[PDB]
Order: structure tokens, then C-alpha cells, then sequence
């Protein structure tokens, strides 16, 4: 491959999954931001795209959704022009989206997940509590997925034992015959009904007892909630679960790998245990767990002293954000203790900001004040396999042993 500090800047294609996969895609941010920061490829194998590199650049796109379209009609939300007919809020527009969205926003209600929180350190403990000592095992198996659906299971209150189903109506949902996921469009299609018909189980079960705080009660008693369908009920619930699972997972292995590579942030996290707050939206920002949002131009604008062209795909690399040091202090430092932490696009900005991120940031909270009481180091003993895309920042696998 080029070398990204001195090739022609049009032949920069950050797009390439490869540049993930092998992690050097930080090279080439790194020449945007310098050089050509609202950078347009003319050709990829998604197409012609500008990409903006900036931290003010990306939040002036998100926060701009009458310029820049989420619409589902002009590609939706991923570099790649997306395909049973859901509503799907995160790849629509005002006015729409907004009403779906405050259906579900009881999830950022600080009383309501404080909560939840007995239930998922109780959870969370019993994980730990199991796991070998001096032993080599897969963190992302044994800790990022076991802990993730035990997330997502305690925001539904779903039936404890049969969580693993969360995650295969994950795995579904973005599934294609000839993927070994499913075989056809009819299993898939099978497999997200019988999801509408357990969450209609337990809707049902739910609409007539005092509400619980799981998120099926809550919408069931909430009286904005009385004109939802089925529909929409389902597209909710899938929108949450993918929205809430690889990106945690990854976060939940990212900081564990971060603490690996950077002893002397460890060092101050175990003298001084109360950083957690502060360190885990530092996690955050260096995982970046997902890479991109994008959008589409609906009408011709100004950015960065370029002219954006109604129709033309316009990707945040939210990743190249976090990595600005004109906003961000020694940005490819991981540090525990800054003093603005949640300085850091991980979420977004704007009208479709993760409405996710409060349940998140207390699940890896817990996660780690019950890693602090335990263990004494996480040792990673290779390097993580890294997935290969460009939107999710994730690892695969990664080999680890833990220290009494
Ligand atoms: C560290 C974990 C997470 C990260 C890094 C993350 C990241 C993001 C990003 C980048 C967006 C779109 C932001 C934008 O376009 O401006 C988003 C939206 C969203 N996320 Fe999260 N997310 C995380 C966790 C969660 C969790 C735990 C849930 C569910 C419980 C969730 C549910 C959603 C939903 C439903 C949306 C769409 C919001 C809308 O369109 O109004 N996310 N997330």
C-alpha cells in the first residue's frame, strides 16, 4: 500500500476495509486532517464520497439534518447504499423520526437506570466471579458478548436464560442468504416474527401489571405510546439491539486492550479507583466503535471552503474526529483523567446522537469497578484479530489472562 504521508491526495480512498482490518487507516486521517480535510474521492467500491476528517467539520454536518439527509430513500446511513418492510428511525428525517425517537427516550432518563443497576452488577459479578485465573481464555466471548446480551436483556427485562436469543435476532436482522447466518429471506423473515411475537408475549404480559423499568413496561404504560403498531414496535426493538451490540461489545474489549497498552493509566485507575467515571468515555473515544455515520446532501452547502453537491454522499469519520488535536488535547493519548472526557464524537451530535449512551457508559462503569474489586491485571496475550469494515472498529477475538 501508499504511503499516506507523502501519495496524491486523490488517490486516498479511507473506505478500503483492509485499512481497518490492519488498523493503519489512522495514517491516512491523519494526512486529511493536515492536508485535505473535507476530502472528496471521486471513485470506490462504494462510490464517489467526501469524507470530513474534523471534529467542528463532522458536528457541523450531524447537527445539519436539513443539508444532510439520514433518509433510508437516498442510501441510509452507512457508506454503503443500503437494500419484511420496518421502520427503521436512525435512517429518517424530521418530522418522523422524532416521534419514534421520544417513544423510547425513558432509556436516557438518569432515574430510570440508576434503577437498573443492582441487576446489572449482580450480573455483571456473576460473569467475572467464573472466569479462569492464570488461564488463557477469549475476552470477547467470555466478557464483551456474555456481558453485552446480559445489557440488553436487562433493558427489556427479558427472560434471563434465554437472552442468546437477543443476539441471534441481532445476528438476523442483518443477515443475507449465502452468509451461513440464514439459508433464505423466508427464515429471516420466520425468525424476525417469532421476535414480534415474544415481545408481543411480553408486551402482553406487561400492559395490565404495575410497570416494571424495563423498556417493554415503560412503553406499554406511556401514554405517547398509544398510536404505535406492531410495525414500528418491532423496528424499535431490532433498532435498539444492533444499535446496543457490537458497539458495546467492542467497547467493553477496546478498554481492556487500551489499559494493556498504556500500564501507567492503570497504574492511576487502581491507586485511584473513582476514575472509572472519567476513563469511560475516554474508552470511548479510543475505541470509536463505530467509525462512520453518513449522509446524503439535499441541497448544495459550503464546508471547509468546498461546495458540497445536492446528492452527494457526505461520511463523518467520527473516528478522524477523535483523533483532531485542534479540538482534542494529545488526541492519540489514551488518558483516564482528562478533564472534559465526553469531548468525543463516539455518539454523535445532532438529532440522531446515540440515544443509547447512558445505559452504555453504566454498563462499562459497573463493568470495570467490578474488574477494579477482582483482578489485579488484564494481561492481553496477542494481538486482538480487528474486524474487517469500515464501519464497525471492532475486534473479533482477543486472548487474554487475568491476575488475581
Ligand atoms: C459505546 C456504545 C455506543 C456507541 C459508540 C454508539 C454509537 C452511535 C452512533 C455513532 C449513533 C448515530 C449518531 C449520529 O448519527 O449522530 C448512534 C445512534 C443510536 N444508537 Fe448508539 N451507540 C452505542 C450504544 C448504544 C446502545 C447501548 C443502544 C441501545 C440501548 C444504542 C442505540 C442507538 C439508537 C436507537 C440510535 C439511533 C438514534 C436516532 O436515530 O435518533 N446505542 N449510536
Amino acid at each position: 500500500q501508499s504511503a499516506a504521508a507523502t501519495m496524491p491526495l486523490d488517490s486516498i480512498d479511507v473506505s478500503i476495509p483492509e485499512l481497518f482490518y490492519n488498523d493503519s487507516v489512522g495514517e491516512y486521517f491523519k494526512r486529511l486532517r493536515k492536508d485535505d480535510p473535507v476530502h472528496y474521492c471521486a471513485d470506490s467500491a462504494f462510490g464517489p464520497y467526501w469524507s470530513i476528517t474534523k471534529y467542528n467539520d463532522i458536528m457541523h454536518v450531524d447537527t445539519n439534518h436539513d443539508i444532510f439527509s439520514s433518509d433510508a430513500g437516498y442510501g441510509g446511513i452507512i457508506i454503503d447504499d443500503g437494500i419484511l418492510d420496518l421502520p427503521n428511525f436512525i435512517a429518517m428525517d424530521r418530522p418522523r423520526h422524532d416521534e419514534q425517537r421520544k417513544a423510547v427516550s425513558p432509556i436516557v432518563a438518569p432515574a430510570n437506570l440508576a434503577a437498573l443497576e443492582g441487576t446489572i452488577r449482580e450480573r455483571v459479578s456473576k460473569t467475572l466471579d467464573g472466569l479462569p485465573v492464570g488461564e488463557e481464555f477469549d475476552w470477547v466471548d467470555r466478557v464483551s458478548i456474555e456481558i453485552t446480551t446480559q445489557m440488553l436483556a436487562t433493558l427489556f427485562d427479558f427472560p434471563f436464560e434465554e437472552r442468546r436469543k437477543l443476539t441471534r435476532w441481532s445476528d438476523v436482522t442483518t443477515a443475507a442468504p449465502g452468509g451461513g447466518v440464514v439459508e433464505s429471506w423466508d427464515q429471516r423473515k420466520t425468525e424476525l416474527l417469532e421476535c414480534a411475537a415474544y415481545f408481543q408475549v411480553l408486551w402482553n404480559e406487561r400492559v395490565n401489571k404495575d410497570p416494571g423499568n424495563d423498556l417493554i413496561s415503560m412503553l406499554a404504560h406511556s401514554p405517547a405510546t398509544r398510536n404505535m403498531t406492531p410495525e414500528e414496535y418491532l423496528g424499535n426493538v431490532l433498532l435498539l439491539i444492533v444499535g446496543g451490540n457490537d458497539t458495546t461489545r467492542n467497547s467493553m474489549t477496546g478498554g481492556v486492550l487500551a489499559l494493556h497498552k498504556n500500564p501507567d493509566q492503570f497504574a492511576k485507575l487502581k491507586a485511584n479507583p473513582a476514575l472509572v467515571e472519567t476513563m469511560v468515555p475516554e474508552i470511548i473515544r479510543w475505541q470509536t466503535p463505530l467509525a462512520h455515520m453518513r449522509r446524503t446532501a439535499i441541497a448544495d452547502s459550503e464546508l471547509g471552503g468546498k461546495t458540497i453537491r445536492k446528492g452527494d454522499k457526505v461520511v463523518m469519520w467520527y473516528y478522524s474526529g477523535n483523533r483532531d488535536d485542534e479540538v482534542i488535547d494529545r488526541p492519540e493519548e489514551f488518558i483516564i483523567d482528562r478533564p472534559r472526557p465526553r469531548q468525543h464524537l463516539s455518539f454523535g451530535f445532532g438529532i440522531h446522537r446515540c440515544v443509547g449512551n447512558r445505559l452504555a457508559e453504566m454498563q462499562l462503569r459497573i463493568l470495570w469497578e467490578e474488574i477494579l474489586t477482582r483482578f489485579s491485571r488484564i494481561e492481553v496475550m496477542a494481538e486482538p484479530e480487528r474486524v474487517r469494515s469500515n464501519f464497525v472498529r471492532g475486534y473479533a477475538k482477543m486472548m487474554v489472562r487475568v491476575h488475581a
